[PDB]
């Protein structure tokens, strides 16, 4: 695209605020920015607030949002799409304009872990661009094994293609698929879909304690087979959603948009590989670590 | 195939009628007939009574099937295998040959969603040309959510390749991926698996209803994420079973061959994408439209 | 690989012994064997023990494997990384080199049915050349349906590419796509992973029995929708752990490396296909049949 030739807007933080009991404010943009998702390989993406995935949205069970969608891009309309809310998608996931704004208000009353992404058509274009991300709706009454947790991740699953190629999009095998962490709280690793950050700086935990991962498959295309080497998932909670309760399991099957929240535990020291089971996707990138100490630290 | 050469025998109805308090007797063809897959692109399909998809079935869980096959290819035998039942296959799934007519027995014991298709050698060939289809059996008891059920539809994903071209069969990328719709009730659309129908004549619906979707991908090759845009699956009950029951999903991972009955809420008028997250697809053709107005009409 | 030219190991046997109530010595080989994995089709594997899927395991919840890998490669390390057990992989699945051996200790403290493979890097090229195979941890308490089962058996999905071709690996399709059975007890079936066997010595089963699958799709790249034809299974348990339980499915999806137990009742004399439901692998190889006798000989 001519008017996205040498464009590289700095990253904007995501802005959210609660403004009632069960209100809360969010404030996303749309922007075009280079990311390294491969070494040496810059990809020109379509972004939420500068990365891809775009920044972790965290909401309460019955929060109603008010979005601003804020778009950057000088001349491709993008829109908003929360797999967590319920709303009319020709009235609520409509197009915004370059240099426009738009105010979107809608209820997510359901837990788990929901992709979002840009609607705009082409959908699969902008996808594929890089504008997709996830949000997490707390439950109001939490997980059953809450108590047993000693520390949470959020991990998401994404492809990368040739550079804005529809057909390579639709009919080609994927250039990359990647991991990337989304911070919950201060001190974790925010990073973007690449083959080598969590790799290079793996996640940390301590020896014996039982960690649960927050993850998404964003796609766009490929399905995911989750597995975290070393260990057997002890609860899996399809979706989020507290009531799909699986336990044993070693791999989570995850269609594209698909999510869970899985717990396992660490029983030594070492580093842990985590990856997608279809090793020809976890052979292009989809492999990240997470370093057990003793202390947690290192 | 030079018997096929401007060959295009019109639908055939499918015949039913119930024939005792747990018997029922079924007739179908097997018919070559052209199909306009997309727009401009006709496909001379192998077929179940003229249509692709073939016709939907609807059966009692208990019920026996006494199911006559007439052959309508004037070359190429043909068979049939419904997943509801329990059968030999080498005895009750057998081929019937050019012109003639077979009949066969068993019963369907099991509720729920489930795909049928020819089952002569190679099976491939005969599904990917078009001979799938779905038949339901009505669990005796019903689903626990039944009562809340506003509105229900069929909706059946299916892949098209390049013309009886076993190399793209096994090897190559799907051309289209489709959506279509069988009637359950007068009135209902009743359509063929093609990019464009039901994006041009959306299923109707009323805003607050709770719809269900009796669902199943038939493949030949690909796995379906299904998902609703603007909602979340209220219930979820895998292959249709009611014991398989899941709350609250945002997509819903389906095997080539796989089966589901999914409940939603639309709380806003307007029109919602219906799609198989796995997006090649969906830009391939599989994103079908349903239309929420305040009376349901239009 | 120069120093794998002519080079053909003779298959050795699996040895396992118990050594306490809770404790089983485990010894296997890394070896390069000649497979046929189509007729005329010799692929000179990477394998556990010269069988590919490599020798069936099965230990109890809650017994600790001591594990001995014997590595007969001449030039190429290899590893072991079992799914059941909980393990740190930097310190337990760590390369054993040529002409060397290790020892590695480790808990197996979930039931199921697990995936193990070579976990060297690359591990896709580990898996896809052969090293892969299925350990069964029996759970103490049982399935709540164990008495209502006749006859099983343990059947692999697995994939076969170009030959020891990376780039094939990675964005090709499968040249192959195969079963094969592993032997629970004496008299069982115990083949490799190929087009034909299953089809030509089909397992056997005597009419009205309830059959028992332990299954695994260990790819290394693609997902299986596991069906048996002419039946419905009665009761799944996901990753063979006794709290994931469907009922009435007609088709099982699974992760690359996912497990399952499945149970479904032969009701009439004949010959079952049992298939992956993706019809272009079926067409590569991935059937195999169940012959259902008045004896269950023949
Ligand atoms: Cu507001
Ligand atoms: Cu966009
Ligand atoms: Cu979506
Ligand atoms: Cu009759
Ligand atoms: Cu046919
Ligand atoms: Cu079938
Ligand atoms: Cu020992
Ligand atoms: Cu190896
Ligand atoms: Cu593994």
């Amino acid at each position: 695209i001519a008017a996205h030739k040498g464009v590289n807007q700095a990253p904007v933080p995501l802005k959210m605020e609660r403004v009632g009991p069960h209100d809360v404010h969010i404030e996303m943009t749309a922007q075009i920015t280079d990311i390294e998702i491969d070494k040496g390989k810059i990809y020109k993406a379509w972004t939420f607030n500068g990365q891809a995935p775009g920044p972790l949205v965290v909401v309460n069970e019955g929060d109603t949002i008010h979005f601003t969608l804020k778009n950057m891009d000088p001349v491709v309309p993008h829109s908003m799409d929360f797999h967590a809310v319920h709303a009319s998608p020709s009235k609520d996931f409509i197009d915004v304009m370059p240099n426009k704004s738009g105010t979107f208000t809608y209820p997510a009353n359901k837990p788990g872990v929901f992709m979002y992404h840009a609607g705009t058509k082409p959908v699969l274009q902008h996808i594929a661009n890089g504008m997709h991300g996830v949000i997490i709706v707390k439950p109001k009454n939490g997980y059953p094994t809450d108590k047993e947790v000693d520390r949470e991740y959020v991990l998401i699953q994404n492809e990368w293609y040739k550079y804005n190629d529809m057909n390579d999009f639709q009919n080609g095998v994927p250039s990359y698929v990647v991991f990337s962490s989304k911070a919950l709280k201060p001190g974790d690793p925010n990073t973007n879909g690449d083959t080598f950050t969590l790799k290079e700086k793996p996640l940390l935990a301590k020896v014996g304690e039982k960690i649960r991962l927050y993850i998404n498959n964003v796609g766009p295309n490929e399905v995911s087979s989750f597995h975290v080497v070393g260990t057997v998932f002890d609860d899996v909670y399809l979706d989020g959603n507290p009531n799909n309760h699986l336990q044993g399991m070693q791999t989570v099957m995850l269609p594209a948009s698909g999510g869970a929240v899985v717990e396992f535990t660490v029983t030594r020291p070492g580093t842990y590989p985590i990856v997608t089971h279809q090793f020809n996707h976890a052979q292009k990138g989809a492999v990240a670590m997470l370093k057990v100490t003793e202390t947690g630290e290192d």
